[PDB]
């Protein structure tokens, strides 16, 4: 059981956001349809980009969607300035049941879309086109990096802001582990998480570094799994979240598509080696 | 009797549109003071903006509004890009008490703004400048389009998704009777009624086409029909809806005047026969 | 006692603003997180400038804020367009205790920023640094000039209408007592308050002209003396408010940052002698 503090002038029902065992993390917002057989856009793009910045996350649910990716398409380029791929706007990303090349890793560890691009997007918008019957595990998920910075004790903060990650994949990236939101001033992380260098600390404090930001990050407060409902429609910050993704043993049939949105304006890419 | 589920962070009091008669729509909201002496302007344009495109129609009631068509103007400059015609930016719509030129028609058909130029207004804002006693009929009348085409059966459905209308007056216009909203893609019907070709279905199907049109558009779910109040300030979506003019017996004296406000950015008939 | 009528779709608590001995004015707005740790960057400013817009003043308090002058500055560019000095963006405003160069005034009476600039600022945006321990006097002051216009009798207002102000400093500035908002268009005044000669009324009337601008604008209903604490962060609506400061007896430690944001788009002065 829980609150609902949310009164909106919209015409939509807002919650807080719940993961399917109920714990509530400190952010993410639920928004549901306010008339019958609604669509996503008939909710204004400016006001929800406002909520993005503010909850983090939103999940969009019960609304009529997207009949295919070119809607999508058009959609998103209303609501914000795309940042287009090779490949377009929309990144297919189909999963088939049981499906598995035994070369990968089990799971995503957290980390943050753009990193080794010239610019970074401020939002990931994903639509779940189809997420038939129930899976196990493979959740998508999502940390709020103010709230993991609001779990750290005093000599776990003092660690991670003396803290550098250097990544490489080639391309190269560098952040500080303890950032400051690159508009809007705040304190966040910026971690890609192992499943991979970290200066400014001494080697035997590898292991306290990683063991530290693994316990906020992924503490119920910070941390949100989501499992796919169809149509269900995601917008996530991008510029304050981590993402990644829970292992899984049994993958199930799912069917998302992603566009990421720049920032206003663009976001140069401010860790990337050139 | 009926419910008020708003809740505005706004200085101002928000609740259902109801017509005269007590029906709620599944559209519209009615905006009130919060203040003593409010003025329209005191409330942010980008906000209003924001709640036209979700509620559609948006009635301003009780608030001061603007001395002059040159206030009126400046102001609309300032709420978004106006969309200038040769006379300038107001429209003025004045009607003496029971006058009436004998080759009109009595009232006045849904249909949408822009049909046969070359671009189409998002928004038309009018204010009541005086509405002086009371009337009968002669009301202005307005339809969702996503509210009619919930209300449609099977069938009904069936026959809109085939046809197409052709409209000419010279200027020529052709649009599907169901379309997708031009900047974010939901459900709409553009439709302009007979006091005009129906293409894609069977002749003998144009009766019946034009029915379902008119018992889902006229049907208490979907349209509204309002009654002016001096210094009502209106706001209407123009890509969602179709809007008339309900019949008169005694026309009554009143003064309005309309703007019409550009798509952001201006949208281009896709409509139009170039 | 009082009641609070502010529902929000943000992460904050919303209640109307109150000065410390719990008068209620008829405008201002208090904000507070909704986070444990949120700091003011979490909100988003297209949503913060719209409430600045209808409420007039806000008041953050309680938020983590900016770490020095530096990261406001960011900030404020992110906010809006930040309106330049020679000295850059933010003006340090920094007293010491008991402090007072025996040739200023005791204190600051109403007016508003730009008067004599060639461009006029929409916003001031204070961030206070630090406010250690409580001050005798010396508050900031703000007057909303529509509710000031609500306390006018018939004959009060009918002198300040045909009533203008001309001002020296070298840069001269001419301004009608009631004017209209320059974007907004709702009625206002602008003022600047003697410790200036006043046109359009006779000289006899002089005295009745400032006694009765000077009972509306510092009536309780219409005038707000803040008490700064550490981290407020004051948002003010410079086009519709005029300013000024409180008399004081022991001048408290005190240190405050403000930056001017432009008018969108940027403002010319309508009241400068050029």
């Amino acid at each position: 059981g829980h609150m609902n503090a949310y009164l909106s002038d919209q015409p939509v029902r807002l919650s807080p956001l719940r993961d399917e065992q109920g714990n509530q993390p400190r952010f993410g917002l639920l928004l549901e349809p306010g008339r019958p057989g609604m669509h996503v856009g008939e909710l204004p793009a400016q006001w929800l980009k406002g909520l993005a910045r503010s909850h983090h996350l939103l999940l969009l649910r019960g609304f009529a969607a997207f009949a295919d990716a070119e809607s999508l398409t058009r959609y998103c380029h209303d609501f914000g300035e795309v940042m287009l791929w090779p490949f377009g706007a929309v990144l297919e990303l189909v999963e088939q049941e049981g499906a598995e090349h035994i070369f990968a890793n089990n799971y995503v560890p957290l980390h943050w879309d753009g990193m080794y691009l010239e610019t970074v997007p401020e939002f990931q918008v994903f639509h779940c086109v189809d997420a038939p019957g129930d899976s196990d595990g493979g959740r998508t998920t999502f940390s709020s990096t103010p709230a993991a910075l609001q779990l750290a004790d005093s000599s776990e903060l003092e660690l991670w802001r003396r803290a550098s990650g250097r990544y490489q994949r080639s391309s190269r990236s560098a952040a500080p582990i303890v950032e400051r939101h690159p508009r809007r001033e705040f304190p966040i992380l910026r971690f890609c998480e192992p499943p991979f260098h970290y200066d400014g600390i001494a080697p035997e404090q590898r292991g306290e570094l990683l063991a530290s930001l693994r316990r906020c990050l992924y503490h119920p407060q910070a941390h949100y799994a989501h499992r796919w409902r169809s149509d269900d429609l995601v917008i996530a910050d991008n510029l304050t979240l981590l993402h990644g993704r829970e292992a899984f043993a049994h993958r199930a049939p799912r069917h998302l598509r992603r566009v990421h949105i720049h920032a206003e304006p663009a976001l140069r890419n401010p860790h990337l080696q050139r």
